[PDB]
């Protein structure tokens, strides 16, 4: 049984990933801010029993890694998926975004994901996979983020920070993935099944990849 | 140029370093330069340029982080159009460049100063930019995802990737660009940010950047280029 850690698993694609990994036979550790308040996560917990361990945790809390670690004990993480993401201000307007909103956006979407992944990295299996939920809107070459520029810039910043982390290693000890889930309203189930296949395709490769739910590369 | 032409060049962040070098280099080409600085009176470099160029160098008090910056620049310009708009001002972020230690206040400061405020300002002045002009943002090779050189200064690099992203998103609002949009890498330059090991003088960096800016005039394109006018990958 692989150990899979999904950070941000109460709903949407995060929950879908927990479900999809469970269906492959993994032991899943599913972190959410309010796990008890997610009927989706509760339903998965009931069905999988002990194979789905819900964990209360918040990416933005500085003790998050410590709490996850204490919970995991000596168990190694085969697949670490950080499914951080907020939209930022609904108007996506550079003229109006304030300091508090800027901090929240870039901490949640870019900085805290790296802080957490780095802090847990000593537990990640060699030849495993660390993946971050990114977006097509992160791509500079595609340049598709005009209607949500702040969101897209936060995901470009995430991609940048992951590339910077890669640059700290002589050779990668695990793969580093930046994931585009597709434009899910495309079901969560199809997206998650695809993303699981993309993640598993990178296991043992120790490569940096920016890929979508079909395992197709996106340009930077 | 001919036809009694004298380009109006606006440099945001011109008190020292590359920004001052750009003001000097544009003045040497014959431009009317509007040099925006937080404390223009406290810059010996800008005072020296003012003495040499007289009225062809107008110092303007202004701060990229202030929401009235565009208004102050506009009031100063009157009805004049901007032929070249260069946003140079930027910060390094925390000295340690460490994702584990940066706090909320520092994160806001970094991304506002290096990414969001440049777009806020440029957008607010964009109606004044000449058709066939150039709007350029000082970016960095550390912004490039393909080069993956950002490990040296990850936070700074991420803030410039965010800048690049926002400029591309702005481009994507136009059916046809009315001016060029440039992301500039100045090289590693001997300034307070670059340090004593930097291989380029301000003078050579600025001369190169002026040539790259002028090479984009009338093209109405997006480019990510260095001080030699060589393209960088995204
Ligand atoms: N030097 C390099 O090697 C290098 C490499 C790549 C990219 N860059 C970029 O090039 C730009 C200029 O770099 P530099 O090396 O010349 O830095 P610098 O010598 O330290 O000068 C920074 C300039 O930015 C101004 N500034 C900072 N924050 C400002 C704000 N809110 N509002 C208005 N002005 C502000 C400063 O004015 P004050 O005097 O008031 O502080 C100063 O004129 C920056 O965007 C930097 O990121 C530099
Ligand atoms: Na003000």
């Amino acid at each position: 049984m692989h150990n899979v850690l999904i950070v941000g698993a109460s709903r949407g694609i995060g929950l879908g990933l927990a479900d999809a990994f469970l269906q492959r036979g993994a032991q899943v550790f599913a972190v959410a801010r309010r796990p008890q308040g997610s009927p989706g996560l509760q339903a998965l917990a009931e069905r999988a029993g002990e194979r789905l361990q819900a964990v209360t945790g918040d990416l933005n809390q500085h003790d998050c890694a410590e709490r996850i670690g204490e919970m995991l004990g000596e168990r190694r993480i085969d697949r670490l998926i950080v499914n951080a993401g907020i939209y930022g201000p609904q108007q996506q307007d550079v003229a109006e975004i304030d300091a508090e909103q800027t901090a929240q956006l870039f901490l949640t979407n870019a900085i805290a994901p790296l802080r957490l992944a780095r802090a847990l990295s000593g537990r990640v299996s060699r030849g495993g996979v660390v993946a971050f939920m990114s977006s097509q809107m992160a791509s500079l070459a595609l340049g598709l983020s005009a209607t949500m520029p702040l969101y897209g810039a936060s995901k470009a910043a995430l991609n940048s920070l992951v590339r910077s982390w890669e640059g700290e290693f002589e050779e990668l000890p695990f793969s580093l993935l930046l994931l585009h889930p597709g434009w899910v309203r495309l079901s969560v189930e199809e997206s998650a099944a695809g993303l699981v296949a993309a993640v598993e395709d990178a296991a043992g490769v120790n490569a940096c990849r920016f890929v979508d739910y079909r395992n197709q590369p996106l340009p930077w």
